[PDB]
């Protein structure tokens, strides 16, 4: 027998629960947990095939592909009201959200061990099959609303529309076509192998993601429930819910459900979300001049002008000028030297 | 809660955004973020066969083998002009750029998710064969325009050219040969299958590839995009584009997509690359006289005649004299200097 | 000059494959934008 010790102080966690911890405001960055889900989006076709698609065809071909949304898999999106860090200020060093860490995982397996209902059977006088054929498990949340970029091959594919797949078919929009970028705004639109992250112009997502091939692939999981994930970076920052609303994404292709004749399905599944979460400082750069500027421009029209920087010009000029030279030999210098020779 | 926290002394992003940037003055370090990308080079049959690649043989020989382009990828490159840290600079201190970071990505792969569209039913009432196969996604990014290394089997082929193989078809050919020694220094030409790295050369590149053999071998990403591979080294560096003009080089083969036919050809997709530049800067390396010789000269004729030149020479002797010493009592001598000392030799 | 030469694929201006340069040094104190606005062309449209 030996003594007994410590307790510590503790950051309060009185705070607790689900989504009422969102209520209030609090003494000064305290730290709070959340636990939420968001569900699949497979298109699906039934409640049945509930975090399943549709079962799929093998072929159609290049200019024959016209699906519906059924057997569509679009991005579960959730666009996450947090309560404020921010709210009567002017300036000053101000507050978004940098969440610190999160656990959050594609949840559901146990029950697809069973075969025994059947699956589509193996063979032999082997049982059922499991679900697997490929399996993306994927998430990437970021306090952006999440700029992609649609990746379509086959341009003489087509699909519907709120199916919002890569817009804009070229032979370059199998090798994406600029545009097909677009915005995270809407909880399942955008299936998800139409659209790709228009990745470095986001940021401020997090995206991690395999993708993973092979024609079968068993797959593993690891429910060590210890991996903690930080939702930091290089300086230890993450996203910011700058907008204490979030844009929350991801894709779990479980895998595919065989459906007994072989009739295979994607299995897809809801998303758990474990969220730790810390009120983070800025700057204010938010001011009232902002707003006042805001304020002209709806105080104005929009006329029809002409158009003439950008794609549009007909202003020839962006230079900047700089204090008193002294005399150089000459201000006309190339600065990239065009090789072509040389 | 919300607050003036003091709010991180972060650095300075000045501007951003493509090209114009560029063009810009001077401070210090600088560094940038590059995020570019490349599309790839097939052998690109045309319009839909736009990253992908002709189809391909299936029992041959060396000797049945004639390749044409379009089931053949050639490496991707490109110079990418750089800023000129020179122009003015007249300091004793040089300014070069010294290469930081990549996190490059191989970019936008969705659409291939079709299990359909012509990918062959592999049976039930399951769907398709897609693509894949062996995927080699590599790269390399030089500071040169490189040193390749021409790898060929089957110096009983027919090859192209505009996808430029490498030359020379010993059995040694065969094995290495030390004569298809190139240099990537075109864009889709270099057949990828045909050439290699000169890596002796490569030193002033930095590749990373990871060539994935095999029938169907999956695709396994991870989509990070939040911890860059650094291209520093010992001695902190990475390729060295030297060049203010990039040499940016790659394969990305997805692996073959697989038509109703089996009609598989490779399947090829665009990389991402987003690179961390800075200013590094050095000393002289190199004098004077090593670039006078140039203008000088030519800006000018030639003169040579009867000759003397080289060894074709009614030119006659180099030898020396100097000094003004006592008497050594050979002074007919051959004297010499061995190079560290002087060699004094004779047959008197 | 005294480069050898190449071709390669248009990475820059008009015919670039490539998108972006991000202008870097200094240091400031941590605003609230994580990201740039100027102009109320930028900012606003």
């Amino acid at each position: 027998p030996k003594k007994p010790k410590e307790p510590v102080q503790v950051p309060k966690l009185l705070i607790k629960g689900g989504v009422e911890v969102l209520e209030v405001k609090t003494g000064v960055d305290a730290i709070t947990e959340v636990e939420c889900f968001l569900n699949p989006e497979m298109g699906d076709p039934d409640e049945n095939l509930r975090g399943f698609s549709l079962k799929l065809s093998a072929e159609n071909d290049f200019s024959s592909d016209s699906p519906e949304r059924k057997m569509l898999p679009c991005y579960s999106t959730a666009r996450i009201p947090l309560p404020n860090l921010n709210e009567d200020l002017t300036c000053g060093n101000l507050l978004m959200w940098e969440a610190v860490t999160v656990q959050t995982e594609v949840i559901g397996i146990t029950s697809m061990l069973n075969l025994h209902a059947g699956s589509q059977k193996v063979h032999e006088h082997g049982g059922g099959k499991p679900i697997q054929g490929s399996n993306f498990h994927f998430f990437a949340v970021g306090g952006e609303p999440l700029e992609m970029q649609g990746v379509l091959m086959n341009y003489r594919s087509k699909y519907p529309d709120g199916t919002i797949t890569p817009k804009n078919p070229t032979a370059q929009s199998q090798v994406m076509n600029t545009d097909h970028k677009a915005y995270l705004d809407k909880n399942n639109a955008y299936p998800v192998e139409c659209w790709v992250p228009d990745p470095s112009r986001n940021e401020n997502a997090r995206y991690f993601g395999t993708f993973t091939g092979g024609e079968n692939v068993p797959p593993v999981l690891h429910v060590t429930n210890t991996a903690t994930t930080v939702l930091l970076d290089e300086q230890g920052v993450g996203p910011l819910c700058k907008a204490d609303s979030l844009y929350v994404s991801a894709a779990d292709i479980c895998g595919l459900f065989t459906n007994s004749s072989g009739t295979q399905q994607w299995r897809g599944l809801a998303r758990y979300f474990k969220i730790r979460l810390r009120k983070r400082s800025v700057k204010n750069p938010y001011p009232i001049s902002f707003l006042l500027s805001d304020l002209i421009n709806r105080r104005t029209q929009r006329v029809d002008g002409q158009p003439m920087y950008g794609m549009e010009s007909q202003v020839e000029e962006v230079r900047v000028f700089d204090g008193t030279e002294r005399l150089p030999g000459d201000p006309d210098m190339i600065r990239y030297i065009d090789k072509q020779g040389q």
